[PDB]
This record gives C-alpha cells, structure tokens and sequence, in this order.
C-alpha cells in the first residue's frame, strides 16, 4: 500500500471481500414467531467473524500491532457492517437487504422499539449511494478507510511505537485516497469532478459514523449480547496461531 | 456560492466569523465554588446565539427554507461548537481554550463525571489540527461543510421543495470543495498533496461527528437545559423579522 500501485490496491481489496451470508431461520415456518432482533443479532455476529478475516487482508492492516488492530476494529465494526448493508441494499429501493433471504422495509423495523429511526437512516444512505451511482471499486476503498480511520484518533498513549503506528495508518489512508482519485480519473471524470466526488464520498462517512453511534446507543438499550468485553472476543479472533498454515 | 468565486467564498466565510466570547464568573472569587458545568453551559448557550448569525452569513444557507435551516442547525450545533473549540485550542497543547479566561487541561475535566473522556477526544483533535498545520482559511471551509452536511441526509420527506433543497446544498458543498482545493493550490501543494489533504481534512469531520454524538449522550445525562425543544428556540432565533433593518 506504500509501494503497491492503485491498481494493486483495488484488486487486493476486491479480492478481500467477505461473503454475503444468509439469515438462519426455517423458511417453512411463519414469520410472527421469529424474533427480528434475534435474526439480526445472529446475522451480525456471523458477519463479524468474516470481518476479521477481511481486515487482515486490507493492505497495511496486519503490519499494525495486535493491540492496534483490536482497537480499530472495536471502534469501526458497526460502521463496517452498516456500509456493507447499505451497499447491498442499493438496488432495492425502500428495502434493506440484511441477507438475500431477509429483505426488510421500514414498517418491518417498527416491530422493534426505536428501531425504525435507524432503518430510515440506513435507507437514506442507500438512496444516496444509488443517486451517486457508487461503484464497487469505490465502495471497497470507502470500507477500508473506515477501518483505518475511525479509531486512529483515540489511541490513548503516545509511545514511540504508537506514533509510528499513526504515521503508517495515515500513509495507507493517503494511498487509498490516491486509489479513489485514480479510479475516478480512469472513469473519465474531470479533475474538478474528481475532487468533488472525493468529498461527496468522504462526507458520507460522517453520516455512517452517526448511524453507528446511534445504533450503539440503541443496541445498548439491551436485548442482545454484551457478555464478555468486545475487546477480548476481537483479540481472540485476531490473535491467531500459524498452525493451520 | 454558485457564481461566487473561491476567493469570494473564502472572504465571505472569513467575514462571517463569530466573536470569541468570555466565560462569565467573577475573577476575584475562588474556583472551587464555580460549577464547571454551569460555566460551560452558559458559555455554549451564548455562542449559539452568535452561531445563528454566522450561519445566516454562510453562502447559500439563507436561500434555504426556514424549516431546513432549523433542521441543519439542530443537527450540527454541537459539532460546530466543538470544531471552534479545537481550533482556538490549537496553539495550547494539552489545554482546551473554552474562553480566553477559561483554559482547562484534562484533569480539570475529571471534575465532571464522564467528562474527561470528551476532553481527551477534543484534545486529540486539537493536536491533529496542530500536526496538520490547519490554516484559518481551511477551518472556515470545514465549519461551513459541517453546517450544510450534518443534517442533509435526514430530512424526512421528499417533497419537490425538499428535493430542490438537497440539490442546492450539495451544490454549495461542491463549491466549498472547489474552494479548499483552490487554497491548497495557491499554497503550492502538488495535485497529489491537494487531494490527500482534502481527504485528511474531511475524515476529521467524521471524528467531530463522533465527539458530538458522544457529547449529546453525555449532555443527556442531565444537569443542563432541555426545557423547550431545541427546534423551537432555534426557530425563534432564525425566524427573525426585518424591522430592525
Ligand atoms: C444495521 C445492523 C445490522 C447490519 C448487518 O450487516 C447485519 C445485521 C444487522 O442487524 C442489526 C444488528 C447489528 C449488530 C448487532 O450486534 C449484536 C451484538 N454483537 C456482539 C459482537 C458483534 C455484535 C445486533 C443487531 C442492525 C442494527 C439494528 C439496530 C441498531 O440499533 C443497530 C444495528
Ligand atoms: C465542548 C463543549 C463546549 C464547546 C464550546 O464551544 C463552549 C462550551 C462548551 O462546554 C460544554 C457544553 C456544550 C454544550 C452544552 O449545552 C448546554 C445546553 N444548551 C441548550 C441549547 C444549546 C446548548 C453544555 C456544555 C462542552 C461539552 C462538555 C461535555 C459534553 O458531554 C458535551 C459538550
């Protein structure tokens, strides 16, 4: 990512994409019986496992310390789930594609107290992506920027090691910036359109932060799982051995 | 802002800057006696009045409907206070310049339950601005983008009128983008450095959204004022007559 080309960054990111998972509920059973929060909590936990795998394939991420990888993911995991949801809902106006077998509109969100507000925010992001004609290549750049950016300002201490980590991360961010501009240019945008679209894409990231903050607030109006700190589950998934190499 | 030049946008924004206010506490009295949350709540309410005046001087803002002006401010007022605080704290490492006569370090934040976490986040932003060498001209562009951007994705309905409002706002955002790139270019940055710095500046905006969300959560752990909805106080300040013209 520091000597990788833009072309290389884009293909690495494309190659790293996690799979689209299915909701787990018996499709021969009614629907009034399923807990939607149970269905969504199960889905999200299964995605998180694959998120960890993806993150290790983002250029520059595994050159970070184990601790810093945990921090970044702990800060960004819900933004990352959310932009992935909005991305796969793009071609489904008025609907959120949680999974190919689980397509919800906003009235289905009303089923959960305070959840329709979140649904409306996600739907509105999906519509903006649609209106901008966001491309697959731009999406994977955006998802990787979220990974690297969301927690970079809140590393507590400032050891030599930590200062070096922050420099690296800003360097990778800079290369992902180069990559986004390179894509727009190949796509034929003018220099002017290039910076304008860069800004439009990056400002959306502040709306996705908003949604994650609001969702955490809403998630923390308990009904899901907070057992075992999130740091430690993440740390266990990231701190792998090399025995199955 | 749609036929205004970049040079014109920057001078209008510079001209619109609100004043730096003083904290109101008797400087001949001890300090253990003052409520820091009382001191900070009073300050912030006084700034808000001047914020409204500023907002009406941002190019394109007063061409919006009264309703939309209220929505944007209601969404962005705390981000706007916060980036102004970080900006004036820039040259004061380890300190937050709430007012020229009210300079607090993080231990002074400990005085308020859960407040030191917020202080640490603001301080870290101030250090990033310092490290980037953020310039006065870039700051006023950033503050205006926050005004226009933070609430643009959450206008409920989509009347013809509302669709027209959103197009305009995105157009002004685009001109503020043009303006930021024009400043960096005059400053002698390379095309490459220009987009990289654009991205660095805009990604900071997602951290300021974070801080505002966290601060609202913290503010909502009551001790201040929630009397009278925020929409209505804003609406009263923005819905002015032209009698004192
Ligand atoms: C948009 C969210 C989402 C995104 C996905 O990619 C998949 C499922 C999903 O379901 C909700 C969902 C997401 C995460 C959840 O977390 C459960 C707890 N695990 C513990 C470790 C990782 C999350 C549960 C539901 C949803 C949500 C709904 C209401 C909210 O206030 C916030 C988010
Ligand atoms: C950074 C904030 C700030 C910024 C300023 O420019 C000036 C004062 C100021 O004080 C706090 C402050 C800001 C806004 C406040 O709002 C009081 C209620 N009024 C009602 C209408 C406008 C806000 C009160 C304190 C602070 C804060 C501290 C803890 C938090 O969790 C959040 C913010």
């Amino acid at each position: 990512a520091l000597s990788l080309t833009a072309d290389q960054m884009v293909s690495a990111l494309l190659d790293a994409e996690p799979p689209i998972l299915y909701s787990e509920y018996d499709p021969t059973r009614p629907f009034s019986e399923a807990s939607m929060m149970g269905l969504l909590t199960n889905l999200a936990d299964r995605e998180l496992v694959h998120m960890i795998n993806w993150a290790k394939r983002v250029p520059g991420f595994v050159d970070l310390t184990l601790h810093d990888q945990v921090h970044l993911l702990e800060c960004a995991w819900l933004e990352i789930l959310m932009i992935g949801l909005v991305w796969r809902s793009m071609e489904h106006p008025g609907k959120l594609l949680f999974a190919p077998n689980l397509l919800l509109d906003r009235n289905q969100g009303k089923c959960v107290e305070g959840m329709v507000e979140i649904f409306d925010m996600l739907l509105a992001t999906s519509s903006r992506f649609r209106m901008m004609n966001l491309q697959g290549e731009e999406f994977v750049c955006l998802k990787s920027i979220i990974l690297l950016n969301s927690g970079v300002y809140t590393f507590l201490s400032s050891t030599l090691k930590s200062l070096e980590e922050k420099d690296h991360i800003h360097r990778v961010l800079d290369k992902i910036t180069d990559t986004l501009i390179h894509l727009m240019a190949k796509a034929g945008l003018t220099l002017q359109q290039q910076h304008q679209r860069l800004a439009q894409l990056l400002l959306i990231l502040s709306h996705i932060r908003h949604m994650s903050n609001k969702g955490m607030e809403h998630l923390y109006s308990m009904k899901c799982k907070n057992v075992v700190p999130l740091y430690d589950l993440l740390l266990e998934m990231l701190d792998a051995h090399r025995l199955h190499a």
